[PDB]
């Protein structure tokens, strides 16, 4: 019952910051595999009528024998679903969260530096996040497909630092990928996620 | 200080099983970074004079202020040092450990099936291993740069399943990379590691 969402732009739309080949394989193979395996895990359980956000927020209540499959593949589905919507060929560094970041870090650039440092320091596979914890902004990273929702922090920006997300264009140069990412951040979607969670 | 060992072959030697671009970056960037960071962690400490095998076996006793850096970068140095010597352009599927595999699994094919299954199922970054555990052969996987020595098991074959090890040639197709690996396994090195197992 979970479905692979179409990208909200073309595979080529994020060039030259993220290559078309990566956008295609990352979406049509990696994300698709998470959807297939999530559906196999939840099929015939009462997870199958729940939102992915409810499942990932409540992984501790997922039946023991499927909890790892749901953590990994449910996490994969939520994280990539967020990621596609958080990218745009028309990125503008403005809006409510940019203003909150400038207030807290003193500048957007100082925030980008801390986010880049944490994203680079995430050893192995995982994600770098800006989260809202009970109205407050924090940078965190997670391993594999873990999502801050599970820890009661609402993600409003995420960067995939699995090597599949950057290896074809950047190989070992994760810092260059992180630098490229700023050019395609959908700050409108960041604002939408923040606004939804500041009053929830 | 720890040093980056040269490969025993050129970057093209494992073509067309593993691509030259990967061998170059994997060795001269990824492994090199582990050595740099390991040396920074152990420099001027009681660890500096210890073998990387003794250090990784005994991570439990590494001071907390450097334990993560030694785990990740010490593991990275040991794991890649093993990996380069366990690959060859002149693979021959025979010897002491092939015979011992058949005594456990019944066939090399049955061993390869279990190895491929565990290697494919390792979620995120890590390694698939054949180990000696109190004289018995077992397949295990580890996350990130963790190594079976830390659990008192002796690694005798390892496959890197970090995406950097296979993405340029195989992209998402980790199973095709695992299949290609068999063509370049150095079973003489496997035998050497087995014969030395403590
Ligand atoms: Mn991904
Ligand atoms: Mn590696």
């Amino acid at each position: 019952a979970f479905e692979l969402p179409n990208l909200p732009y073309g595979f080529r739309a994020l060039e030259p910051h993220i290559d078309q080949q990566t956008m295609e394989i990352h979406h049509d193979k990696h994300h698709n595999t998470y959807v297939t395996r999530l559906n196999a895990a939840v099929e015939g359980t009462d997870l199958e009528s729940k939102s992915i956000e409810e499942i990932v927020a409540n992984l501790d209540s997922v039946p023991e024998n499927i909890q790892t499959a749901v953590r990994n593949n449910g996490g994969g589905h939520l994280n990539h679903s967020l990621f596609w919507e958080l990218l745009t060929p028309n990125s503008e560094e403005k809006g409510t969260v940019v203003d909150k970041i400038k207030e807290q870090w003193g500048s957007l650039d100082a925030f980008k530096e801390e986010f880049a440092n944490q994203a680079e320091a995430r050893f192995g596979s995982g994600w770098a996040w800006l989260v809202v914890n009970d109205g407050k902004l924090e940078i965190v990273t997670t391993p594999n497909q873990d999502n801050p929702l599970t820890e009661g922090k609402t993600p409003i920006l995420g960067l995939d630092v699995w090597e599949h997300a950057y290896y074809l264009k950047y190989q070992n140069k994760r810092p260059d990928y992180i630098s490229a990412f700023w050019n395609v951040v959908n700050w409108e979607k960041v604002d939408e996620l923040y606004n939804a969670a500041k009053h929830h």
